[PDB]
């Protein structure tokens, strides 16, 4: 367990955090990361306000833009999406036809990613066993496969947000 990067920070779901630890490594700033979300959020609140004639504006607003309250409610899965796109990483809800479509498995999942009410959660797949890490965490969760599928399952069957990301990563 020599490979995991262990680490414990003060605050409530982090972009740089989440992208740095999914790559499994540094690959990211956090400044960067701050910047792209701002410019994101700033221009679809203009789009919105100025309303928009195109499916862009339907997908948008479908996404979900901007937040509500702060500590977590900072980032945007536009933001989060998109930087995981480039790299070939999709998110699936889990409440979503395209989930179901597919019918990937949680064990068989490469890359997980929960949302909750005002935080986040980041979970990728080690070898036989799941890691799970998040801003608002100090240490790295190990789960198994057996546990995680029961573990999301609680979560979407009671209200939570499942996101699954497939894709290919670099680690």
């Amino acid at each position: 367990m020599e490979s995991i990067f262990h680490e414990k920070q003060e605050g409530s779901l982090c972009a740089q955090h989440c992208l740095n630890n999914l790559l499994q490594g540094e690959y990211f700033s956090p400044v960067e990361l701050s910047s792209i979300a701002h410019q994101l959020d700033e221009e679809e609140r203009m789009r919105m306000a100025e309303g928009g004639v195109t499916s862009e504006d339907y997908r948008t607003f479908l996404q979900q833009p901007s937040g509500n309250m702060d500590d977590s409610g900072f980032f945007s899965i536009q933001v989060i999406s998109n930087a995981l796109k480039v790299w070939g990483l999709e998110l699936i809800l889990f409440n979503s036809p395209e989930y179901q479509r597919l019918r990937i498995d949680p064990i068989n999942e490469r890359s997980f990613i929960c949302n909750y009410k005002e935080h986040w959660f980041t979970v990728r797949k080690l070898g036989k066993q799941w890691f799970n890490l998040n801003s608002l965490l100090t240490g790295p969760e190990l789960i198994s496969d057996t546990y995680l599928a029961l573990f999301l399952a609680q979560l979407q069957q009671e209200g939570y947000s499942i996101f699954v990301v497939k894709g290919d990563l670099p680690d």
